[PDB]
């Protein structure tokens, strides 16, 4: 943030809000898995490794809508929707509902 230097967030104080800087979500293990994989893997994965897939987590930190395999050359994933637990929904409305993804339950 540079538009206005009025950002406190983290300065140099070992506190709870400062310790919580790990961009976690609303009690969800997917964000922890995403930050760990996206911080280390997305850097050495996406550009040149193979076709590595990254989990998607909603503000509640769970794998809510997406799970996708990422190719190194083409932008195609392919991407696919999953339920709040992160299960790949092939075409099940009991899983591919607004709770996981907004719209797209072609099954």
């Amino acid at each position: 943030s540079y538009y206005h230097h009025h950002h406190h967030h983290d300065y140099d104080i070992p506190t709870t809000e400062n310790l919580y800087f790990q961009g976690a979500m609303g009690s969800g293990p997917c964000r922890r898995h995403l930050d760990s994989v996206l911080q280390q893997l997305q850097t050495e994965v996406y550009r040149g490794a193979q076709t590595l897939y990254v989990p998607n987590c909603d503000h509640r930190g769970f794998y809510r809508k997406r799970q996708c395999r990422s190719s190194q050359g083409q932008r195609r994933g392919p991407c696919w929707c999953v339920d709040r637990m992160g299960k790949s929904l092939p075409g099940s409305p009991d899983g591919n509902g607004s709770s996981s993804c907004p719209t797209g339950s072609s099954g």
